[PDB]
Formats: C-alpha cells, sequence, structure tokens
C-alpha cells in the first residue's frame, strides 16, 4: 500500500463511439510499471512500463463503445516487489451518443459579443432528460452538470456566464443525462461558436 497513483483524462472524460482518449497514471513514488482496471471486471485491461528520477504510463482506449462507460483505476509497482501501490481514485469515463433522443444547444443573445456581455446559452430536448452537461472544446478539467426544468413542453437548462472575458471566446457543447445510466450520455450538441 504505497502513494497512490494519478489518473487523468485527455482531453476529457467524454469521448463519442469509435473515438480514442487517453489516461495518464503517473506518480513521483518511482514506480516502474502501472496496471490498469476497469471497476468491476476481474481482469486488468493495460500494463506498461516507465522510467522514475517522475514516472508515468499512458494508457489509450481504443475505438470505444456503450461498454467502455464506468469506472478505471490503475496501481503503480516498484521494479522487484510484487507489491502493487494504493487502487488510484476512480476516473469517470462517460460516453456520448447512447440514447435515441438529441438535445439542442442555443445562445441566448448572439454568437457574437464584445467584453462585459453577459450570455446566456441554453440547452434543449423534447425527450426526457434529468441533467445537462456543458463542456467546451478548451484546455481543461470539468464538465458543468446542471439540473433539467420541462419549461414550454420542451426540457432545458439555461447556463449563466454572466460578464464574459476573452478567456470565453472559445467551442461549446452540451449533452443530455439520466441518472440511471450514469457513464451514458446523449448525442452531442452541434457546436456553438463565441
Amino acid at each position: 500500500v504505497s502513494k497512490k497513483p494519478s489518473l487523468s483524462v485527455q482531453p476529457g472524460p467524454i469521448v463519442a463511439p469509435e473515438e480514442t482518449l487517453t489516461l495518464q497514471c503517473g506518480s513521483d513514488a518511482g514506480y516502474n510499471r502501472f496496471v490498469l482496471y476497469k471497476d468491476g471486471e476481474r481482469d486488468f485491461l493495460q500494463l506498461a512500463g516507465a522510467q522514475p528520477q517522475l514516472s508515468q504510463a499512458n494508457f489509450t482506449l481504443g475505438p470505444v463503445s456503450r461498454s467502455y462507460g464506468g469506472q478505471y483505476r490503475c496501481y503503480g509497482a516498484h521494479n522487484l516487489s510484487s507489491e502493487w501501490s494504493a487502487p488510484s481514485d476512480p476516473l469517470d469515463i462517460l460516453i456520448a451518443g447512447q440514447f435515441y433522443d438529441r438535445v439542442s444547444l442555443s445562445v441566448q443573445p448572439g454568437p457574437t459579443v464584445a467584453s462585459g456581455e453577459n450570455v446566456t446559452l441554453l440547452c434543449q430536448s423534447q425527450g426526457w432528460m434529468q441533467t445537462f452537461l456543458l463542456t467546451k472544446e478548451g484546455a481543461a478539467d470539468d464538465p458543468w452538470r446542471l439540473r433539467s426544468t420541462y419549461q414550454s413542453q420542451k426540457y432545458q437548462a439555461e447556463f449563466p456566464m454572466g460578464p464574459v472575458t476573452s478567456a470565453h471566446a472559445g467551442t461549446y457543447r452540451c449533452y443530455g443525462s439520466q441518472s440511471s445510466k450514469p457513464y451514458l450520455l446523449t448525442h452531442p450538441s452541434d457546436p456553438l461558436e463565441l
């Protein structure tokens, strides 16, 4: 039970079917191998090797399907011993395009703005969704999960951005979600350009 490794995803936890995302299993505890597991699956998926001085191993999930949705963990080990590290923190991976119903991403004012404008891009759907995820073709770190409201025979959720800055003007996407299927997401909506 050594220092657990860290599991990150590039560029995000949301992957479309037939696509690829890479997982990084790294540590500063100087491991020389890492093993990737999927929570609730007996055999490990992959096993690699590294070189510390920190050490790292990349795992790639090739052309993904619905069944790739779930929780992943990795372990680190040293050269000689068979002692494997403590489990890493669980990585949630979600799969897009897994519902019949589709969602639409609109914008309250317009796609074109000068700084200080309050924009409120919307995410709608005729089909039932519990939560809507807002994401950005951006650099890093986490989708924005809001809960849905049934407005005008149409489920939706407003995403306030308030006073806008240059750091905002990227590419957007929203998804629909149901809690019965945690790691499954609706088809992405069309990109919205700011």
